[PDB]
This record gives C-alpha cells, structure tokens and sequence, in this order.
C-alpha cells in the first residue's frame, strides 16, 4: 500500500486540525496508509506553561513523534508548519537540520513532498513559508506537489480564506483565535487526496 | 527635492488605481516630486480590441511612458505589476530586460526599490510576485523597502484584502471585476509615504 | 511511450546546448519521445500553448534576466491562460534549467521563481537530486543546482558549457523522463 | 556614529571568517561602531533579541541548511516577537551572508528566504551591488552573490574562504555601513 506521512509542528492546534483534514483527504484514495507524526518541541517547559501552549499541544499529545529516519519509510511526506516571519518554524527547521544522514543516503529521492501552513495575517507568509520549504525538499531530491486550481476553493472570493496553489493554508488571526474554516479544510482534504493520488501512481511503479 | 517614480503596467486599471494611491501617500512627505510612468504594451492591437483592454488602458492613456534610462533620474522607484502565475507580467519583464546599459553603468545602485501587485485570487502570487520582483531589483543594487507592520491594514482580519509586508497589493477577482478596496488603497498610500520617507533620508545625504 | 517536450529560449546557444544534453539524457531511458521547441522572439519548431497539452513532461530552458526567466519565456507563458483554466497541465511533470553570466547571479532564483508558475499550472516539480555527483563538484567552476541544471556563460557569453554542466543536464533529462514515464504508465 | 551589529552562527569557522571580513569592511567607513554577536546553540558575546534594538544595521550570517537559515538562527529570530510587535527593527538596515557545501545548493535561496523575515520586521534590505568586481569573477570557484556575500565550505568543510570571497564580504560591510550611516545621520 502507498504510505503517506503527515509531519507537522503545532503550537495552538491550527496546524493539527489541518493535518487531520489532509489525512482524511488522503484516505479517500484507497490502498493507502496514512500516518500523522509530530515534531519535537523546543520551547522551555516554563515558557510552555506560561504561554498556555503546553495546554494546547496536549490536545494532540498522543500523536507519535516523527524522527528523521522514519521519513525514509514513506512514499509521500506532507509537512505542516505555522509561519515564523515567512519561514518554517524553528521546531521544524531543527528537525529537518537533522536529516543529514537521510540526505547522503538519498533516502527521500523521488519521494513526493508537499507542504501546508498557517499564519496570523492574510499575506504574511501564506506563500513564502511554503516556497522556502520547497527549497529544502528539493535539496532532498523530492518531487514537489502543490494544490492545483481544479480545487474551486483556491479562487474563493467571498470569504477570507487560506489555501494557495503552493499548498493548503489557514489563518489564525493576530491572537491565534480564529479556527480553520470549512473552505480551508476542504482545500487541505483535496491536497491530501491529490498528493496521495500522485504518490500512489509513482509507488505502484517502482 | 526627492524624486519618486512610480512605474507600472496595467491591463484593467487595478494597478493604475493602486499607483495613484501610492503617489498620494508619497506626496505627503514634502520636498518630493512624484511621477507616474507606464510601461509599453506588448499585446497585439487586435487581441487588445477584442479583449476590451484597449478600452481599459485608455482610462490612463495620458500617463507618459517609462523608459529604461529615465529610471536613473529617480531617488526611489516603486514598480507596479499584475501577477502572471506568480511572476511579474511579460510587459514589465521586457521593460526590465531592457535595462542592461543601466545595469553596467550602475545607474540604480543605492536607489530605493519597492513593489506592488494585483492578483485574481487571495493567495495566487500575492507574495511570490513581489519577492521574485525583489530579485531583479537586487541585481540592480537597489535597497529594498516593503510595508512595515506599523501599518494596521496588514493585520486586517475582517475583510478580504490584499497588502503584504513585502509590498501593497489588491485583489481583482477571477474576471477582474473587483475594484481595490479602501483598506488596500490605504496600505498603498502608506507604502508611498514610507518609501518616500526612506528615499528622502538617503537622498538628502548624497 | 512517454512524451517529453523541451521548451526553451536561447541567445548565445548555451541554453540550446544544455537542451541537447537534457534530450540525450531523456532519450537514454527507452520508449521516450523527446521534442525540442523554441519560444518566439532556428530549424527548431516554435512552441505554442496548445501543443504543451500533448506532453507528459515539459522541461523549460531560459537564460536569466536579473534572476527571473527572460521576457520571451514570460510572454509565452502569459499566453497559457486557456491551458490554465482548462486544467491542461495539471499533474504533468515540470522541470527547469538556466544559464547566467555570473556564478551566483540568479543560478538558483531564476529556477525557483519559474517553479512558482509551474505550480500555478498544477504541475509536479522535479529538480536534480544530489545522487548526481556533479552537483558537489568543488574542483572546477560549474553550474548545476539541486533545483535544476544550469550553465555559466561569462560576462561576454564566451564561456562554453563544461562537461560537468552537460552531464548534470543529461542526468536531469534522464531523471525527469524516468519520473514522467512511471506516471505515464500508471494513468 | 552608526551602530552595526553582525549577528551570526558558525560551525566550522567559515561564517566567522566572513563576519571578520564584513566587520573590517564596515570599520573602513569612519565613525562606525561594529559589534559581533553569536547566536546560541566563543569569546564573542551571545546575541539577544533586545540588544538588536540598539543597532542602526544588522548583518546576519548563517551557514545554509538545505537552502534555509540554520535552526539556531531560526530559533533566535523566533524569539523576536516582542521586537516585532513594538516595531523595534522598522527602518533599520538588514543584510545577510551565508556559506554552503556546494556551488549552487542554497547560495542564493538561503539569503532570499532570510530576506522574507527581515521584511516582516520592516527592515530595509541591502545586498551586494555589481560595482563590486568579485561578483563577476569567472576564473576561480567563488561565492558572493548580488543578494549578499557567501563562501564555499566544501563537502567536508575543509575549503578555506578565498580572497575573492572575503573581499566581496568586505565590500558588503562597507556598503551596508555607508547606507546605514546616511540613514542614521538623517533621522
């Protein structure tokens, strides 16, 4: 069966929710194993307690932790990260910085890579976070898949919404209060289904 | 006086309107000369008639045409382009491809470069069009100015809006029907005022 | 058979020579049909937007213009609006190669900004994996990036594409074709 | 006086050597105060987010990690939330330099993605203009981009930064300082 890994960091739960929607879309293709994996936290125990994040992260506390070498087991990996000033977050960056051995062994070469994100504002890194993420995936020799415009949600012009042709996204607001909308989750579902379709066509032809 | 040039291509008038708002913001600083300049059209006379664009472009028909060498006269240049698949349009690209002589003479080195855009969808090249534009400005040795988050419009979370920390923007919709909103025009005004402030501080210190 | 189109613009011939190396790499894989097409401002036919729909993969070649594709390529792609709204390139393999005057003036940025456009068309993006040894060459001035093959033209365009640069290009052709073929044979 | 901070992470010393060249370039201009600060995982003090507010310009140095800044730099910048909402870096000059194992594996993309973050902080971005002859060197393998200075470390990190690469770095320091100073003296 086609193995799809969804590897994400989340502080407030936005990326976690999008991840579940991505997973749901992927499972629609059939002959597919979808696995959610979270990246290790870096933030100090205390800062974590004081921020409330410790509480928020607990909502998905039972998700197993990703490791650099487990990535080699997948046919596709869809990475999720909140933006930090238009780049991936340091938690995701440290995790990927750890894939040096995976790199020299060629472990991700020819695998399908895709990305999704979340931001506080409408155009603060909705796109740049994804495209800079793509750079690292290309270093790993992955094939890059985004979200085609055959998904109607990408052209929605009546509600504020994330979702880019580079990859799905969601808006969290300044204070992280806004939860992902149905349009945003529909776009993520499509991404998971689309990535899984492509990975399966590649995987069934070793 | 500090010379600010606003150099743009527009098909349907969206970029033209944003350009006027950028100009208005710039004129707020004082001791500043602001000049609007349009880039030459490439589209065939016939395709132009049949598209209705010939009509739309006429609304700003009296704007003088930019040339590669006139750019050397400015202290800052703020470039406007509609997106084409997350890059600047071919009209703007051909114009900039013409600046080879300007490049070897160093004519734009140390000048303030800024960019604004327009797109059909919320995250189809709102950011990527600007950042890829920045690359060409860096080749010309320009100092890059975007839109700081001290402009409240960048964090607007109640209306669909363009405007990025990389540069102002507007949404035109799938059929180009949506006109620039007040929030979008306010952000452009701020960009013009902010670019002009910086250029003036640099220009008054040769 | 898998259909590969190599769509390019070339002034000095650097891009054309790279294209020939890409095509030879692609034609190594077997049951692969490669067509070279040039974009309009010599016996290479001109590309049209409609013909692109017939490919399983398109490998685009452009010299840089200040870190973007050239206006000739930009104008060509600006004519693919019809293809876009019909979904004509969705799921097809996209790949890019370039040429530049200087060692780091747009070797990378020209390709990555090109990728943006291929993503708008719903394409699947392929670069050059580091299993190609030429990417880590540290003994001779060389183009070639993980994002796609490249060549160095020099200030006056006198510099010929090197053997290292062409072999990277050959690899990109073979690798892109191998990917396209696996997709093409699994409709 | 104009205050320049050079904030960097260095493993092998390549980035540190580049920083020393940037600082020497900056200190050429006169009435310029340059401080080197390193980001946390040696007698260079550690950077903090609050000290950055005291600079007129910040020049950031990072080795690449697959075409992005390294996690140590990323984590440091992720702690600048307070600075951000207070507007503490708005209008300050920002500039970047890097180091990579291979000739086109993130020489450019590492810098341009760093620029994104500096733009979120409202900074004014400065690269390296082509009036610096080293940028067009075509005789020796060399780093140095119009986006910012760079050095090549090699696969094992054995390669020393060359004289061409350091002179480009020196230029970037001088050029950034010259810009910062003109702004600093025109409040």
């Amino acid at each position: 069966p086609t193995k799809i890994q969804i590897v994400f960091y989340s502080s407030y739960g936005h990326i976690y929710k999008m991840a579940e929607a991505i997973a749901a879309g992927a499972r629609e293709v059939g002959d597919v194993e979808v696995t959610l994996l979270q990246v290790p936290e870096l933030m100090p125990e205390e800062v974590q307690v004081k921020s409330g994040i410790k509480g928020y992260r607990a909502a998905f506390g039972s998700i197993p932790y990703a490791t650099p070498e487990v990535l080699a087991e997948a046919d596709a990996i869809i990475f999720g990260t909140p933006t930090r000033f238009g780049n991936m977050c340091s938690q995701m960056r440290n995790f990927l910085d750890q894939t040096g051995g995976l790199w020299m062994s060629g472990g991700l070469i020819g695998k399908v890579g895709s990305v999704f994100t979340s931001t506080a504002s409408q155009h603060g890194g909705q796109e740049t976070t994804i495209t800079s993420f793509h750079t690292t995936l290309l270093h790993h020799g992955m094939v890059i898949v985004g979200v085609p415009y055959s998904e109607p949600g990408l052209t929605n012009m009546t509600e504020i919404s994330g979702g880019t042709p580079y990859g799905a996204s969601t808006l969290a607001g300044a204070d992280g209060s806004r939860q992902p909308s149905e349009n945003e989750l529909q776009i993520a579902r499509f991404q998971g289904k689309h990535v899984a379709t492509i990975a399966k066509r590649l995987a069934n032809n070793k």
